[PDB]
């Protein structure tokens, strides 16, 4: 019932992909892109990252198993070969041996011991050059053990780290020995309440939040910003109401988008529902099948404003 060995390596090994990222970050970004067959990007980023993180993993814990976002399907040559650099500072591993990291990925979840993670949750961010996060999971049967969240554009570089049971801490990504406890706000009204979603217009109803806002007579105007940062935001007390809006019934969610911020903000003492205040669930494979969107709060606010979410959603097919 205790997980500090598992918070440990996942600490550990989300710091050093925050060196990951930043490192590609200092060079022009094109030439590190990729476009998917979705047409969502891929970066020398996102690759080298699950390539080392996938290793220590199987190093420490080989009999668990990984559900991780990327695989090396499709990946261009230069795009490979500059992963292959990138990851030999940190890791001894051959060119063969790194492609077979990342594919170590490609579990489906669900019983036994998981690791979760998207080695850049907000790619687009970190295109953008504004907020990415580096996101570690750790759920044994679907269940929320350990949460990792490295976010290295924001405030100069944070980590956030909860295991369940015991509080969620900060620390910068520099120091990952020294950190404090962190705590959801105390907001107790929906007019003064700081409101975070998603900049892509695509990825959350963007007229509907205004609507919903306009309904809880919030005054503030919205932060929008990519990734889990946005749960970070809401555990550490510097936003009150995370909103992501589906346009319809049918896109599900990717367990790696919200796993480690989910647990973050509730050992923060907030909360974490769907659209539907129904708590998520984790149990259901690599997506949130049984889940619709995303209301993550501070805990008070919270039905107050899915009534309300609801209620506007209430068309939803
Ligand atoms: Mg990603």
């Amino acid at each position: 019932m205790s997980f500090d060995k598992e918070l440990a390596l996942a600490l550990e090994i989300v710091q050093v992909s925050c060196k990951i990222t930043t490192s590609v970050a200092e060079h022009t970004l094109t030439d590190q892109t990729q476009i998917k067959n979705d047409k969502s990007p891929v970066t020398v980023g996102d690759y080298s990252v699950q390539a080392y993180v996938n290793k220590k993993i199987h190093e420490t814990f080989p009999e668990d198993q990984i559900v991780a976002e990327e695989d090396t399907k499709t990946i261009p040559e230069d795009i490979f070969a500059k992963v292959c650099k990138h990851v030999q500072i940190y890791s001894d591993m051959k060119d063969d041996e790194i492609r077979k990291s990342i594919d170590l990925g490609n579990s489906t979840g669900g019983k036994g011991r998981h690791w979760v993670l998207d080695p850049i949750d907000g790619t687009l961010g970190f295109l953008r050059r504004e907020q990415y996060a580096v996101c570690l999971a750790f759920m044994i049967d679907g269940d929320i053990k350990v949460g990792v969240l490295g976010c290295p554009n924001f405030e100069g570089g944070l980590i956030v780290a909860a295991q369940k049971g015991c509080g969620a801490k900060m620390f910068s990504v520099n120091d990952i020995k020294n950190g404090k406890d962190i705590h959801v706000s105390t907001t107790p009204k929906t007019s003064d309440m700081c409101f975070c979603e998603s900049v892509e217009v695509s990825h959350t109803d963007q007229s509907r939040s205004k609507t919903i806002t306009e309904r809880l007579q919030v005054t503030k105007p919205p932060v929008r910003m990519d990734s889990q940062c946005k749960y970070m935001a809401i555990a550490s007390g510097r936003a009150d109401v995370y909103l992501r809006l589906p346009r319809n019934l049918s896109y599900q969610e990717k367990i790696w988008d919200h796993a480690a911020g989910y647990l973050i903000v509730k050992e923060a003492g907030g909360k974490v529902t769907d659209i539907y205040g129904n708590d998520l669930d984790f149990s259901l494979g690599r997506t949130l099948c049984n889940n619709h969107g995303i209301v993550a709060s501070n805990g008070i606010l919270h039905e107050e404003t899915v009534n309300v979410v609801k209620d506007v959603l209430s068309d939803l097919k």
